[PDB]
């Protein structure tokens, strides 16, 4: 029993987490700026 | 014998690379302020 959709699954959640990863830095140096 | 999981999966290695160019340049942009 084996499926693709937890790997791509994984891809997501990883991509996502250097999407917040990134957020976190713009609103950090939007924060350092002003 | 073919599938799209490769193809599809080649978007996720190319779009995560743009991704962590972007990374890369908010991150020596954020150094180059302060």
């Amino acid at each position: 029993a084996n499926d693709n959709s937890e790997e791509m699954r994984h891809r997501f959640r990883q991509l996502d987490s250097k999407l917040n990863d990134l957020k976190s830095l713009l609103k950090e140096i939007a924060n350092n700026i002003k």
